[PDB]
């Protein structure tokens, strides 16, 4: 086939897709290449990796899978990569859906397929090889969210001589009811390209399981191992330091001159010197925070909408630093207003408190609950009390006629907003004509927003909080996983204590002669059956 | 057009020769304008449809409310011209209403929609119910405090005292409001048990009333706004507005290939794509 | 063969199809509308179409007439 729908497809191609195991075996005996990529538009319709032996893995054709590549005329080449680098491992990651029955053909494929390489070329490095985006079968499947693959590849375990080394679990010891396992842990703490928990935690928030992904065992012993052993003391030492940097804020931006036109000339007494030292810290912290952003920014490359849909944080303290820095700009520009900037990063930096939450299970998943009210209840609630707030004032204030100080939409909107918070007057004013106009207008609107549509956002955020719980226990698990991985990246002293429990050896050797060190993590179990 | 209406007595108002006039008349133009439009919408609905008189009240709300949006607006029209200021209140109701009206187009947004759709459902069951307790408590209370209430050396009106009583909903009541009474225990007592009837026990009871409804309407309302966004298909189908053809559907294709006749079939078909990874 | 017995209607002007969805009949009507048979001289009838599977993708043809 030539044409560009169909381009590179095969005599093959059409005999391993129909699921004729005769034909297949004909065509491979009378010098049909294995090795003809097929290149079609529809090919990329249905994605297999563009090769018959990764189409055969993705059908679910096990002897045809076995035959080319292990037939006596010309057997497949398994390290084939096709038009995007993908290898057949790469393909069966990529056909994965995380559905049941699918989990399970793509999980026994993977297996064979695997163990087939190992046997046939004892020296390959199947699954190091990298595609073009440089990323192996294990960061593929972490980076599309392909939560059921990624779970057997962390998890698997093999029981025979001469491919054990192929696993990622080994058992060190089984006792009576103790038990030892080993978890191989290559690439997923550091890798030196991307790791599983890069990849997870810095995914660009359309992956679909990427709450989900960090609940596969080793990663979560694993995150909690981290989080014990170095991080949990130096992200309450940052806490600590933030809190002492908004106190002093605090008391800098209390204490402010009031006199006119800024800067103000320093004083030569203790208070001026304290307060100066104060605003001196303030500034210094918003720089630090502005840079901050701005790292994050280069070294993530959101896509402009990842901004606004995930990582609120860093857009939040940006803005304060962006805050502060515009009230520096003001205060030498000799205008008053950047005291209006100051109290917007003050007040918004104690909200930044709300980050720290995060490292406290229960509050930390507080928080999380409160993103999540904001962003579903709160938008929904305040889109249709504003509409109703609006169109009730836009009636009353024309209602309202002044004569012989209301009449005004600004006065109008906010005696409105008074019956929100229970302080609605409900006779704010005489200056009208037809009392039962404006009396019934004030009735429905109280009606409308306060006993319905208030009630109802109490109503609304029960059931939300209903069916939020594990929802939001994997988001703060996921937010202090990327509190982890700062932390790690930062390291703050050139220390090295993000390694695992040592170079220890743990199937002995590979087929090879040649002993094999992991870099495993340990985890001790009790089981009472299976002895 | 409304909040910059001219406060001078006795419409119709003497065009100015203004800049701001000229805008003011030209945006009084277009709200009746809109207001005729909505109402001949209305009345296209009624004889298109012909309402049973009973689906009028279980259905079709919002053509309803348009309806008398409408309504409002032209009995203002008619007040204007009249020379009579009670068309502001018409007015005020039409544009009150128009932005109430404003949440019919939270159709075509799930979230938004489905939200909508809970508001309604809140209206027509909690909200009534609520209202019918509330209102019978509310007047009882209020008719035994006006009758404990006396006059003299304001209050006393069945009006105000209700006014009054009902500030306690919004947290906003006195419990002092007056002292012309004699029996102040009977007073206060009275105040107390409304108290505890409606704000403590009913609101908080109308929230929990809320909260099992919500909990039990979640596919309703979907379902509800599938069909609101289905009806607006529909009508914007029908209408067309610029004898479009976009109706169709991925075209005469050849489905079965020919009947028991040598015919060959076309059906216009849709066709939906599906992916199964058992039963091969 | 040469009867369309579907599309007659009865003295509403309602069609069995019409009938289904007039009354609320969600069963029936969703057995009409998905309905499919897999065999010469009646797949005709089916409004339910394969028109074509692949591995694990299939493409469906639903006739709305
Ligand atoms: C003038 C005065 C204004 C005061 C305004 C103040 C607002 C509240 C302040 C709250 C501060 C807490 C905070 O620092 O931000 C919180 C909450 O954000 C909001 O709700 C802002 C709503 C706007 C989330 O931060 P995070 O960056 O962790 O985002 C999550 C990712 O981590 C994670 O990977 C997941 O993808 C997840 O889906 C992401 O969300
Ligand atoms: C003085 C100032 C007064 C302001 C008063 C303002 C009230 C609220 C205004 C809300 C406006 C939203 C709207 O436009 O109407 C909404 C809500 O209506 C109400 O609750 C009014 C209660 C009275 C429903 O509109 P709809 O026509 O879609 O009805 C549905 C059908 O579509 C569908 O086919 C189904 O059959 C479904 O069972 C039907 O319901
Ligand atoms: C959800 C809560 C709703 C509260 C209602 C507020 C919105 C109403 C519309 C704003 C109109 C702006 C305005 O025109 O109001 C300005 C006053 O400035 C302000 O104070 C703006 C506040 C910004 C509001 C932030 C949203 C001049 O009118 P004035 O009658 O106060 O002039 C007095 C000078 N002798
Ligand atoms: C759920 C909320 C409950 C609010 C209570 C309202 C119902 C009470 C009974 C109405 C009686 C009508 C009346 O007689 O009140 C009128 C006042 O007109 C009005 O303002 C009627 C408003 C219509 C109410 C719409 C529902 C003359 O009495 P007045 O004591 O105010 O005369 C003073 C003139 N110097
Ligand atoms: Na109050």
């Amino acid at each position: 086939y030539t044409d560009s729908y169909y381009k590179g497809q095969t005599a093959l191609h059409i005999a391993i897709e129909r699921r004729n195991m005769t034909l297949v075996t004909l065509l491979v005996e009378n010098g049909a290449d294995v090795q003809a990529a097929a290149n079609g538009d529809f090919f990329k319709g249905f994605y297999f990796g563009e090769l018959p032996l990764s189409l055969a893995a993705c059908t679910n054709q096990l002897a045809i899978v076995k035959f080319l590549l292990q037939n006596s005329w010309q057997p497949a080449d398994i390290s084939a990569r096709d038009s995007v680098g993908n290898t057949v491992l790469h393909a069966l990651v990529e056909v994965a859906d995380n559905t049941v029955d699918n989990t399970k053909f793509v999980t026994s494929m993977y297996n064979e397929i695997l163990i087939l390489g190992a046997k046939l070329h004892p020296t390959l490095k199947l699954e190091e090889i990298t595609n073009r985006k440089g990323l192996t079968p294990l960061a593929l499947a972490a980076s599309s969210g392909k939560i059921g693959v990624l779970a057997y590849i962390l998890q698997r375990e093999i029981h025979e001589p001469e491919c054990r080394h192929l696993s990622r679990k080994f058992t060190e010891w089984a006792y009576g009811p103790v038990h030892s396992s080993l978890y191989d842990l290559s690439c997923i703490d550091t890798c030196e390209k991307n790791s599983v928990l890069e990849v997870i935690a810095y995914s660009s928030s359309e992956t679909p399981n990427r709450h989900d992904m960090l609940l596969v065992e080793p990663l979560n012993r694993l995150l909690q191992d981290k989080w014990d052993r170095f991080v949990k003391r130096i992200f309450y030492f940052n806490f600590f330091v933030y809190c002492l940097y908004m106190i002093i804020f605090t008391a800098a931006a209390y204490y402010r001159p009031v006199e006119g036109l800024p800067p103000y000339k320093l004083k030569n007494t203790v208070g001026d010197y304290f307060r100066v030292t104060g605003e001196i810290l303030s500034v210094s912290g918003g720089v630090y925070f502005f840079f901050r952003g701005i790292q994050y920014f280069l070294q993530r490359r959101p896509s402009l909408k990842s901004l606004f849909v995930d990582s609120y944080s860093e857009i939040l303290f940006f803005v304060q630093s962006l805050f502060m820095l515009v009230s520096v700009v003001l205060y030498f520009s000799q205008r008053k207003e950047y005291v209006a900037s100051m109290v917007f990063s003050l007040a918004m930096g104690w909200t930044n408190m709300l980050y720290y939450t995060r490292g406290f299970q229960q509050m930390g998943i507080y928080a999380v609950m409160i993103e999540k009210m904001i962003l579903r209840d709160l938008c929904r609630f305040m889109f249709v009390y504003l509409v109703f707030l609006f169109g009730f004032s836009t009636a009353v204030v024309t209602l309202i006629e002044d004569g012989k100080s209301y009449n005004s939409l600004y006065s109008t909107c906010l005696e409105l907003f008074k019956f929100t918070i229970g302080m609605g007057d409900l006779e704010f004013t005489e200056n009208y004509d037809f009392k039962a106009v404006f009396i019934i207008l004030l009735l429905a609107y109280v009606i409308l927003t306060y006993i319905l549509l208030l009630n109802m956002l109490i109503a609304l955020m029960g059931e939300t909080v209903n069916k939020i719980a594990q929802e939001s226990k994997n988001i703060w698990k996921l937010q202090r996983a990327i509190t982890i991985l700062d932390t790690e990246k930062s390291f703050l002293k050139c220390m090295r204590k993000a390694f695992r429990s040592g170079k220890l050896l743990q199937v002995g050797f590979t087929p090879d002669g040649k002993d094999d060190y992991r870099w495993c993590f340990r985890v001790d179990e009790v089981n009472w059956t299976t002895w």
